[PDB]
């Protein structure tokens, strides 16, 4: 696109390059995201201008041109998982890990009103800037592409935040796929670690089962007829939450607990989420 000078790469997403830009005529500085591209996707990706929100990464704009999709969104100086690794030493405190999970519970529950679903959060399209706000990327994505097994660089797309229906085959993904994301991304920012690494679609499954017991259908009816489901998984016990993301208190656990639910119409919806007692002291710090 003449009207974009490249300043730097910032990065490799799922279906494309990312560029820091300037535009020639406005002097706006954002992120390009370059797509080598089908009718439906641009219908699909267009339609999510109109879907703003302060927890959005908002898209300015859609150009299709000479087969390739560019992406134009507000830029973010930073991601998620950078700040996660700059923090290793001394952890996110508990006051900022709350005000950023509250924000994209907001987030979460905007565009799920209006029916759209993430499918594919992970710390990298969690974006973040000095102030204190934190913004979903890549939203809506998904619908319009799929989630492919390797991103366009062929980097394998990580399972660790895929919700267990996905897992065991289920085609029709509800809302809940985007809160069982967001429990693992909180867990992962409370202890420091990955909460399933699976590096595998049944390792990743069996890591689930061994920290929340192997479902059946007392917890999650209908389970042992999904499509995926083997009656020759192993049977782990459930583990207790103060043995899952030490130290985080009870309202914390409680909250943890309700966005892993096995059975997705028993999962915390975003809206409930935000009423949670967790954030009856939630503020905004900023970050480091
Ligand atoms: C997977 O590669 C990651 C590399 C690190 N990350 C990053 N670091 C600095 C600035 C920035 N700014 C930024 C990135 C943005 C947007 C809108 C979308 N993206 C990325 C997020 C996932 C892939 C597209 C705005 N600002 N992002 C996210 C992309």
């Amino acid at each position: 696109m003449e009207n974009f000078q490249k300043v730097e790469k910032i990065g490799e997403g799922t279906y494309g390059v990312v560029y820091k830009a300037r535009n020639k005529l406005t002097g706006e500085v954002v992120a390009l995201k370059k797509i080598r591209l089908p009718s439906t996707a641009i219908r699909e990706i267009s339609l999510l201008k109109e879907l703003n929100h302060p927890n959005i990464v908002k898209l300015l704009d859609v150009i299709h041109t000479e087969n390739k999709l560019y992406l134009v969104f507000e830029f973010l100086h930073q991601d998620l998982k950078k700040f996660m690794d700059a923090s290793a030493l001394t952890g996110i405190p508990l006051p900022l890990i709350k005000s950023y999970l509250f924000q994209l519970l907001q987030g979460l529950a905007f565009c799920h009103s209006h029916r759209v679903l993430h499918r594919d959060l992970k710390p990298q399209n969690l974006l973040i800037n000095t102030e204190g706000a934190i913004k979903l990327a890549d939203f809506g994505l998904a619908r319009a592409f799929g989630v492919p097994v390797r991103t366009y660089t062929h980097e394998v797309v990580t399972l660790w935040y895929r919700a267990p229906e996905i897992l065991l085959g289920c085609k029709y993904y509800s809302t809940a796929v985007d809160i069982w994301s967001l429990g693992c991304i909180f867990a992962e920012m409370v202890t420091r670690r990955a909460l399933f690494p699976g590096d595998s679609e049944i390792d990743q499954l069996f890591r689930i089962f061994r920290t929340l017991g192997t479902p059946d259908e007392v917890v999650w009816p209908g389970v042992t007829s999904m499509p995926d489901y083997k009656p020759s998984f192993p049977k782990w016990a459930r583990q207790d939450f103060s043995k899952v993301v030490p130290p985080l208190d009870e309202d914390g656990r409680s909250l943890l607990s309700q966005m892993l639910h096995y059975d997705p119409n028993k999962r915390i919806s975003a809206k409930a989420a935000l009423a949670h007692p967790f954030f009856q002291d939630v503020t905004k710090p900023v970050p480091h």
